[PDB]
């Protein structure tokens, strides 16, 4: 018998996430204009389909791009996805607030690059949301006069 | 199992805007002065001040702005920005900030705003796990990019 099945419930970790650090065995991949200089925005985990949808932004050729990548889990436990080549992604450490991962990428020229990363989740609690909505109602502010800054196209550029 | 000692200064660091509401919609519309994306907040218990670092788009371009607020005896804070402001903290903890701001502009017009902000917390052990994995893979420290500080100091 090899290892046993892992009870996986990552669905609730879905939500807004941000990149803290990304390291690489090949500096070119994460330098300015690099394909892996990725600013995370959102992660969605589906325990039933065994997938993870990545939503992030990257600057290419002097232009900002919003990207969406779908990863599929394997018996191996790792995830595979297509993005600037083939990728084998492993979650090394995970909690309600952080994600530490290791990714192996092989580009169109067979070049292998190993990357490490630390991402943090932006947790918005129900208790705090309720406090905000009550206060907003107390001040006579209409719901239509409230702007969402977490999911908004018009935002500042990191570079 | 351990947690850092609770200090008001421990609340300083990267913060992000979640929601901002206004009695005057024009103030938070595109190019409005209060459509602020927070970057960092610095709390100083000694001086009774809070330094705000945010970005706001004006005339089609993003600007980085710094505002220093000073605490009053009644616990509220006063700050000069697009007129006079009295900022009150309604709820505050290690991860969230709910506030109410009263602004009176250069024309005597009053606007009341509400806001919800969240702190981005990076724990020591998580950082250590990242650095250990990074060295396990033979990655040089100079081959690591700090995305968080880039977002905290945009252009
Ligand atoms: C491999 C998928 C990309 O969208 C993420 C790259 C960052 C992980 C180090
Ligand atoms: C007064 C300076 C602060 O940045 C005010 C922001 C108001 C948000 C509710």
């Amino acid at each position: 018998a090899q290892e046993e099945e892992a009870e996986q419930n990552l669905s609730e970790l879905s939500g807004p996430w941000r990149t803290v650090y990304i390291g690489s065995t090949n500096p070119e991949k994460i330098q300015e204009n690099g394909p892996f200089r990725t600013y995370f925005r959102e992660l969605v985990f589906d325990d039933e389909k065994g997938t993870v949808d990545f939503y992030f932004s990257v600057k290419r050729d002097g232009k900002w791009k919003n990207v969406h990548v779908k990863a599929t889990k394997q018996d191996d436990g790792t995830y595979v996805a297509d993005y600037e080549g083939q990728n084998v992604f492993k979650i090394v450490s995970l909690s309600r607030t952080h994600l530490v991962a290791h990714n192996i990428n092989v580009d169109k020229h067979g070049q292998t690059t190993e990357l490490t990363g630390l991402f943090v989740k932006l947790n918005v609690e129900d208790e705090d949301l309720e406090k905000f909505w009550k206060l907003t109602e107390d001040k006579g502010i209409d719901k239509k006069n409230v702007v969402n800054f977490l999911e908004n196209e018009n935002h500042p550029h990191p570079e």
